[PDB]
C-alpha cells in the first residue's frame, strides 16, 4: 500500500507493517526554559512513553520564550531517547530552531497556512511534516469537501515551497473549527482523506466532543478515545496520537491483527 | 433499518438506537445451588452491571444439576434487577425451567444443533433465541461461506420448529471450533452475517485470540476486548457480549455517536 518508508534521519518508520503511535509529551513548565525540572520530567516522560510502545514523541511549544522553553527539551529527549521527535508548532522560526536541536518531524497544525515559510523550513531540513486542517472560522458550506479542498490548499503551499510527496502527512484536525457534531461527521467520513493519496495522522485523544458524547470530564475520557482510535484506524488511518500510550498501542495492535494490517 | 422490536414479556429493546450490551454474570458456584453466599454474589454483581450500563443479564449453566444451579440465580435476579435475562444453554430441558423461572431470551452455543428440541421450548414460549455458530470439528473449506451455510442450518431447525423469525439473533461464535487465525478471520468479514437479514450479536470478551495477538494473559484483555467491540459494531453488529459492562458500554457508546447510529 505504502511503496516507501517514512525517513527520518536516523530512524525510518515503515508505513505498512502497524499503526504508528505518537505519544504526546507532557510539557508542564515551569516558573522560572531549560531548567532542572522541566526537562527531567519531560525525560522520565519521553521515556515512560518510549517504554509502552510510542513511535513518535510529540513535542509542544512568544516566539523566542516557545524556543527557550522547547529546544532544550527536544536536546535531552533526542539524546536519552532514541525515537523521532515531531516538533508542534506553526512558526517557521520556532520549527527551524527544533529540527536544529534534533526534532525529526514538523506538526503543523495550521497547515502551512499560518506561516507559508514553514514548509521552506520542511523543505530545506527534508523533514516530514503534518498538515493539520484548521480554519480561523465554522462556515461550512460542506463539511467534507471543504476539509479536503483545504487541505490541498496546504498542500499547494508545501509542494510550491520544495516539499517531497513522501514528506507529507494529512491529519483531519478533529477538534479544530468544527462543532461537536462537525467533529462526528469528520470520523464518520475519514476514509475520504484516502483519496488525496497521503498518509493520515488522527489526533483525537481526550478532547472534548468525546466528552459531548459520554458527558464526562477529560481524566474519564480512555473508553471514548479508544472508540475513536480504532475507527481511525479501520478507517485507514497511519498514525494517530495519544496520550494512553500503554492502552492506545494495545488497541492499535488488535485492530491491526484483526483489519490485517 | 430493524422495523421491529426486540420483545421479551415486560421488557422491549428497540435494535436501532444503541448498541445493546449484555453483561456476563459471574457465576462462582458455592461446595455445597441455591445457597446463600452463591446467590447473593450473583445478585451483587447483576446489579453491578445494571448500574454500569448492561441491557441484559447472561446467566450460565449433569442436566438436573445444572438446573438447580441456574434457577435460583434467575428467581433472585429477576425479581431484583429489572432487566431481561438470557439463559446460556443447549439442553432443552435447562432451557425450559429457565424461562418457566423468569428468564426471556435462549442463547444457545450449539444453535440448536446440540439438542433440537431446544427450539421447540423457544417456539412454544415464545422468547428470543440467540444462535451461535459451532461445530464439532475445524475442517473448513471456506470459513466464512461454511460460517453462513452452518448459521443457516441453524435458522432452518429454528424456524422448522415454530420460531418466528424476529425471535432469531445470530452469533459468529468468535473462539469456537476456530484457530486463532480463522477468529481474527472471522472479525474482519463480520459484515457478511448481515445478508442472512437477522440481528448480529458479538462474544469477543477476553478470549485466547486476543491474548494470541497481544500476548497477554485475560486479566490483561480490556483494550484487544474493545478494539473487537469497536470494529464489530462498525461492521453492524446490534449487541455485544462483555464482562468489562462499564469500559464497553462507554466504547460502545462513542462508536454509536460516531457511526451515525
Ligand atoms: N497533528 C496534530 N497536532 C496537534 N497539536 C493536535 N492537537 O490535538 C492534533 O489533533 N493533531
Ligand atoms: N452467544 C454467546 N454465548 C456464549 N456463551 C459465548 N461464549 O463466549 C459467546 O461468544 N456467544
Amino acid at each position: 500500500k505504502w511503496d516507501y518508508d517514512l525517513r527520518c534521519g536516523e530512524y525510518t518508520l515503515n508505513l505498512n507493517e502497524k499503526t504508528l503511535i505518537m505519544g504526546i509529551l507532557n510539557v508542564t513548565p515551569d516558573s522560572f526554559g531549560g531548567s532542572y525540572n522541566e526537562v527531567d520530567a519531560a525525560v522520565r516522560h519521553a521515556k515512560e512513553m518510549r517504554d509502552e510502545g510510542a513511535h513518535i514523541i510529540d513535542i509542544g511549544g512568544s516566539v523566542e520564550e516557545e524556543i527557550k522553553r522547547v529546544v532544550p527539551m527536544i536536546q535531552a529527549v533526542s539524546k536519552e531517547v532514541k525515537l523521532p521527535i515531531s516538533i508542534d508548532t506553526y512558526k517557521a522560526e520556532v520549527a527551524k530552531q527544533a529540527i536544529e536541536a534534533g526534532a525529526h518531524i514538523i506538526n503543523d497544525i495550521w497547515g502551512a497556512k499560518a506561516e507559508p515559510k514553514i514548509a521552506e523550513v520542511a523543505a530545506h531540513y527534508d523533514v516530514p511534516i503534518i498538515l493539520m486542517h484548521n480554519r480561523d472560522n465554522m462556515n461550512y458550506r460542506n463539511l467534507m469537501a471543504d476539509m479536503i479542498a483545504d487541505l490541498y490548499d496546504s498542500i499547494k503551499i508545501a509542494k510550491d515551497a520544495g516539499v517531497r510527496d513522501e514528506n507529507i502527512i494529512l491529519d483531519p484536525g478533529i477538534g479544530f473549527a468544527k462543532t461537536p457534531e462537525q467533529n462526528l461527521e469528520a470520523m464518520r467520513n475519514l476514509e475520504q482523506l484516502n483519496v488525496l493519496g497521503y498518509p493520515v495522522l488522527l489526533g483525537t485523544s481526550r478532547k472534548s466532543f468525546i466528552g459531548h458524547v459520554l458527558d464526562l470530564p477529560v481524566e474519564e475520557r480512555l473508553e471514548g478515545t479508544g472508540a475513536t482510535v480504532c475507527l481511525g484506524i479501520e478507517k485507514g488511518c497511519e498514525f494517530v496520537r495519544v496520550h494512553d500510550v500503554k492502552e492506545m498501542s494495545r488497541m492499535a495492535k488488535m485492530m491491526d491483527a484483526m483489519i490485517g494490517k
